[PDB]
């Protein structure tokens, strides 16, 4: 109706001026796809411009290209796919429209990952993101879909026992003590800040049905219908990526199998992997790090550019564990789709390992040269 | 509350006694402009006593007059208007609340200057400071903001590449004498000795947080956390002050540009400029000077006539808490607000060549006052 309103104007007149933009939406947008997407719509209602919304209202930068777009639906994905399939590909080197996504949830093809040396690495924790078939995502969903979506995991989480009995924080009643503990243990999330969520539309509605659970040993963590309708986080003190990614999996089978029950499933397709709002996060959505000490790497000129040869990204930390060790960092993988979710915690165990050996090097003060790795 | 402790006492008995005090900040508040700002705050908790106690504890300087005064957040400069306008004014030649300020980091538009006199010039620098928006400034900020403004200013700026790409040493990284070295060199900022930096709280936790970044030849360099944000220097041997600002508009240009990427921005306005904890460093916040060797103008009546003349200040060889050692001035533009960037190198780079020309004159007995020029 509001979109029939918008196609009584000549297609370049409803056009958004991207002149001045860099984002991958914006990269891919001409005028000739618009004219040719904007009568579309998903069954919910999601059309092309909801699509690119916060691309339009975000310029994005040329060093970091942004996204610029987001699914409303599990349907965006294939309505519009000739705006996501160039978006994917580029932004996930590569990935062919025609290509598969093997997902792989089984730990035990995992080849070591319990033992990365203690005295580098401080913790270590996979996260990944799921969304509800049948529900619209959170750009997009109504109240009503969101509550809907709450009550589900509430029943599921709450069935969780042993190593994963915990308890759900609404972020409604949420106390200033709750709050406090949340933040010193870095489980909470508040309402975003980021014009690129929030000129989605994500944030209506704040703060109604979410959420934040956690197991009582505090190594496993869901947030309820933030960025998608399910964040699930596994984590703890130590270089033990294997039980850290075991939790993982059997956190993540459990309350799959707690939704089967009621005929609830994860979006799910052979070619996109899980379905999420953020066509960045596709395939695993899976980020597997570990807070490491490298005080000597990290201040070593091909630092950055050994992360990329291992397919791993860094980022700082503002702790005072980095203060008093002068070289604490955030590693994790930096693919996402196109790759398992095994393959990807292989590959920052595997890189983390060789990050070690490097370390270790430089404080007998002797060169790493010869261990550099070749880009994979 | 502690202020609201304090408001319990009539402002009278609160109001400092500023007697025998010679700073800008004790030229401008007076016992009503106090009553009335008193109970004033910014959303960071920064109070008028905050803002003044530097120039309440220090009376004056041996070497300079002072504002004695420090912004604690962005938001100080406008919450205590009232104070900061008249001192402003006072600080900067007449810089009205009305005016605008003017940034030109075009080297080009910067005509000569290439070649200072070597047997005089021994170095040309040039600084600027720049603050990060959304953190309180160092008299203010937590640890955790110091921590965090170091782990965004070490992401970037190993972003910087070619003639630019550098490495972070931190603080407490480096042994007693590898940071001697590099205060003794000109360099690194010097231990927290300043009167002002320990009166107004930027002295606090140190040495947590801060460094220095600087490429190989230690030609462009950048002071993080100590009594701003950021310090972008630029420097070299010699008297060729174009080349000095060429990379100096070049680096810090860069290095902006890699803040924009990761959605930060330095605090800055049409009126004020660029803001920094200093009033003195506001609008450029740019201080280019040499190194020069003027035995016999340093020790002449009407020198400071000829510097206040120029709109240029003097200082130690060690810096403004520091003396003139073999007859090695600091010579560098006064105001930093009101001017464009290029403008102020411009009567750096003008001025100097009076001063070198007073100076071989001197050498020759022909005392001349005719060179005496009209204070710009
Ligand atoms: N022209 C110059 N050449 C070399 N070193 C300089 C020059 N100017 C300043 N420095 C050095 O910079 C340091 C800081 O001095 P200070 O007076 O505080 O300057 P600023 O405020 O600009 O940083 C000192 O160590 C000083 O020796
Ligand atoms: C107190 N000072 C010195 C300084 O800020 O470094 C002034 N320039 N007013
Ligand atoms: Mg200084």
């Amino acid at each position: 109706s509001h979109n029939a309103l918008k196609l009584r104007f000549p297609a370049e007149d409803e056009f958004p001026d991207l002149s001045a933009h860099n984002n991958h939406m914006a990269k891919v947008l001409t005028p000739e796809l618009y004219a040719e997407l904007r009568a579309k719509s998903t069954p919910s209602g999601f059309t092309l411009d909801d699509v690119i919304q916060t691309g339009v209202d975000n310029p994005g930068h040329p060093y970091i290209m942004t996204v610029g777009c987001v699914a409303g639906d599990e349907e965006s994905y294939e309505v519009f796919k000739d705006l996501f399939d160039p978006i994917i590909e580029d932004r996930h080197g590569g990935y062919k429209p025609s290509d598969e996504h093997k997902t792989d949830l089984n730990p035990d093809n995992l080849q070591g990952g319990d033992d990365l040396d203690p005295n580098y690495v401080l913790s270590s924790r996979v996260r990944t993101g799921r969304s509800i078939r049948g529900f619209c995502l959170p750009p997009h969903c109504s109240r009503g879909e969101r509550r809907a979506i709450e009550k589900l995991a509430v029943e599921a989480l709450s069935s969780l026992d042993g190593d994963l009995a915990g308890r759900y924080y609404a972020l409604k009643s949420m106390t200033e003590a709750e709050q406090q503990q949340l933040i010193d243990d870095h489980f909470l999330f508040d309402k975003p800040v980021s014009p690129l969520l929030l000129a989605s539309g994500m944030a209506r509605d704040w703060p109604d049905a979410r959420g934040i659970w956690h197991n009582d040993n505090k190594t496993f963590l869901v947030w309820v219908n933030e960025e998608d309708h399910l964040r699930v986080i596994s984590m703890q003190k130590g270089g033990n990526m294997k039980e850290v990614f075991t939790r993982f999996c059997t956190g993540l089978t459990q309350i799959e199998t707690l939704f089967k029950s009621k005929d609830y499933e994860f979006m799910w397709n052979p070619h996109l992997g899980y379905i999420l709002t953020c066509p960045s996060n596709l395939g695993t959505g899976l980020r597997a790090g570990v807070h490491i000490k490298l005080p000597n790497l990290g201040k070593h000129e091909k630092f950055s550019e050994v992360l990329k040869r291992l397919r791993l990204q860094k980022r700082g930390t503002g702790g005072v564990d980095t203060a008093a060790v002068g070289g604490v960092f955030d590693v994790s993988n930096a693919d996402r789709l196109g790759f398992s979710e095994v393959e990807l915690v292989q590959m920052v165990v595997d890189g983390v390992k060789l990050l070690i050996e490097m370390e270790q090097r430089l404080e007998q003060g002797q060169a790493i040269d010869d261990l550099m790795p070749a880009q994979k």
